[PDB]
């Protein structure tokens, strides 16, 4: 209504032509309503951005019963604040201090109002000015009545930095939904815009300099900027999101596209964080704001995703992390197509092979997080192997440096061990730390005992059509080097090379585990293991050692989601290390097809010298001759 409406406004910014003339012409209740028709045809040029939610409200999915309630309720002023607790009656007049019940985030979580975008929802499903009457009426009530300072007690739970991220993130698509409705006034869109400044504003100086705050806090105040940039502090607010976005992602991701926890599932998580916030201004064509280095970085981190992911679209369970939904997992990796509709790969796992084009690689190294994927290709049938040898993690890594996940023609023979159980009760704790062992996972370990770091150096990796080649060392103890090769072998069979390096003594072990239904063998004579399925799709592993080697079978456990747990296969081959020279393993792991397990023996020959990472050898299997000639090690002179 006045002049001092308009100034947090841009009236210069395109569209806005007809609002500056009007505002240098005193004519202020015309600006407001030319404001509006700008802000109307905005709306209607794009769908609301719903996205950038942890859950992306869905416009078109029909409306839930569970939204129609909260939209519905909200008409009588019962609100559910907390997804914890049922609803509360907040009265005919709004109490926004009421304390139904003694918990600070029940007052907190009011004031997110997510049942604002219910009735926004409704609203746009049902064309029913009841609901966009009473929101306009909701928010002025809210305006009113939670002022920044009004009060330190309102003050602590309405305009804490958290609460405000919220709105500033909700509010965007709400006001796209109800804009066009004859209850939003010129009135009402400048105090809803003079309202919606302050508390963006106030957001960019109070987002928090460091924790777990700082990126969705930042991340929010771009969208504000993104949502709308006709306000003079736009181009600031986006800046200064995107320059935490970035710090934050130089920090917390690899190079070669891994989050740096180590976890498949909370990189998965990490992905929607960086993703959405550029998704969100490339919608609206300010994605240019942000530094080539952030986009390629992101779309790095799909591609790392889909390297390690297994043909039933799980990742392998390496430390803090369990099997997922396919469905879900598809619907996000189509979510991501729409940010990246020119790469094939990502389509290709949107719609499950359908469109798109398989990745235009094979088996594949992220050498920073230290995760190699072998693989014959990436159809249903695929031969995959998921290989972990990282730098150190935090919380949701274990020392499980060596460890693997095979999966062959539609069964996963070798799944983690897991998670099993977070942090809680001693008791609980227990239980988390026997699933933290080394000794269950499918690497070497010295008298049994816990690798102390992971922390892996990469001596050799190799692609090729019928060879990839592994070799990596792991300081597992202060006095001994575990160095592991791994062959991927005409695309069908495995042969890991495990050296124990150093002046250690004691007793070897090269640990292996196997699916709760595989029903193996353990053969002591010929130390070779074979599981027994019905259906012929089998797996061996066998050492090949020369000297004295024996086999034992262990206790083995896999979780495959949180308090679940099912008795697996387990074993190790064992010798003992007697002084300080190095004991080298030699170890197949063979597919087959069939209720014969083959017949494998090994000849060293000559030129043959683990200590130079010369391997000459020749397999015979089931009678058949072959050459292994390979170097392990690259860069020797
Ligand atoms: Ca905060
Ligand atoms: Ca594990």
């Amino acid at each position: 209504i006045t002049r001092k409406d308009f100034d947090h406004i841009n009236l210069e910014y395109s569209g806005l032509e007809k609002v500056n003339k009007a505002v240098a012409a005193g004519n202020y209740d015309d600006a407001a309503k030319a404001l509006l028709a700008y802000y109307r045809e905005k709306s209607k040029a794009r769908e609301p951005d719903f996205s950038n939610a942890e859950k992306p409200a869905d416009i078109r999915q029909p409306i839930d019963k569970v939204t129609r309630e909260m939209a519905d309720k909200a008409l009588v002023h019962q609100f559910q604040p907390h997804k914890g607790y049922g609803y509360f009656d907040y009265g005919k007049d709004i109490n926004w201090q009421m304390w139904p019940v003694k918990d600070n985030e029940v007052r907190w979580q009011l004031h997110r109002v997510k049942w604002w975008q219910a009735m926004a929802l409704v609203y746009h499903a049902t064309g029913d000015e009841k609901y966009a009457r009473e929101w306009v009426y909701q928010y002025s009530d809210w305006a009113r009545k939670n002022p920044l300072g009004l009060s330190q007690d309102n003050d602590k739970f309405v305009w804490r930095p958290l609460e405000v991220s919220d709105r500033v993130q909700s509010l965007p698509p709400t006001f796209s939904l109800f804009v066009n409705s004859p209850a939003f006034t010129p009135a009402f869109l400048m105090e809803f815009l003079n309202s919606y400044h302050q508390q963006a504003d106030y957001l960019s100086t109070h987002y928090a300099e460091q924790g777990n705050h700082r990126l969705f806090e930042a991340q929010r105040n771009l969208f504000a900027g993104v949502s709308f940039p006709e306000f003079k502090d736009s181009p600031r607010w986006r800046q200064t999101g995107i320059s935490v976005l970035n710090t934050e992602i130089k920090k917390q991701v690899y190079a070669d596209g891994m989050q740096f926890e180590l976890s498949p599932i909370y990189h998965v998580a990490a992905i929607d964080i960086f993703l959405k916030a550029y998704g969100s201004a490339k919608r609206v064509n300010l994605e240019k704001e942000f530094p080539q280095s952030y986009v390629q970085t992101v779309e790095n981190m799909i591609m790392a995703l889909i390297s390690i992911s297994l043909p039933d679209y799980n990742t392998p369970m390496f430390g803090d992390s369990w099997i997922t939904d396919k469905n879900f997992r598809m619907a996000q990796f189509a979510s991501w197509a729409r940010v990246f509709p020119a790469n094939q790969a990502i389509k290709y796992f949107a719609t499950d092979g359908k469109q798109g084009k398989a990745p235009n690689f094979l088996s594949k190294a992220l050498s920073n997080a230290g995760f190699y994927t072998f693989r014959s290709g990436w159809d249903k049938n695929a031969t995959v192997m998921v290989l972990k040898a990282s730098p150190p993690g935090e919380f949701h890594a274990q020392p499980d440096n060596g460890t693997f996940e095979l999966f062959i023609k539609g069964r996963n023979f070798t799944p983690d061990a897991g998670v099993f159980v977070y942090s809680g009760d001693e008791a609980i704790m227990k239980l988390r730390n026997w699933y933290r062992q080394t000794r269950i996972h499918s690497t070497l370990t010295l008298d049994n005992q816990n690798m102390v770091i992971t922390k892996a150096r990469q001596n050799k990796w190799e692609t090729g059509n019928n060879l990839d080649v592994l070799t990596y060392t792991n300081p597992s103890y202060p006095n001994l080097d575990h160095q592991r090769s791994v062959l991927f072998i005409n695309k069908k069979y495995f042969l890991v090379i495990d050296r124990a390096i150093g002046e250690a003594t004691g007793n070897l072990g090269v640990h292996w585990q196997l699916k709760e239904d595989s029903n193996p063998v353990f053969d002591k004579t010929k130390n070779r293991v074979y599981t027994t399925y019905r259906d012929g799709n089998n797996l061996m592993i066998q050492s090949l050692n020369a000297d004295r080697t024996s086999l034992n079978e262990e206790e083995g456990k896999v979780s495959y989601v949180y308090n679940k747990e099912l008795k697996r296969p387990a074993f190790v081959f064992e010798k003992p290390k007697k002084n300080a020279g190095t004991q080298n393993f030699v170890s197949i792991v063979y597919p087959y097809d069939g209720q014969k397990a083959p017949e494998i023996s090994i000849r060293e020959n000559k030129g043959n010298d683990f200590e130079k990472g010369k391997l000459n050898l020749t397999l015979t299997i089931n009678g058949k001759q072959q050459l292994v000639l390979v170097p392990l090690e690259h860069h020797h002179h």
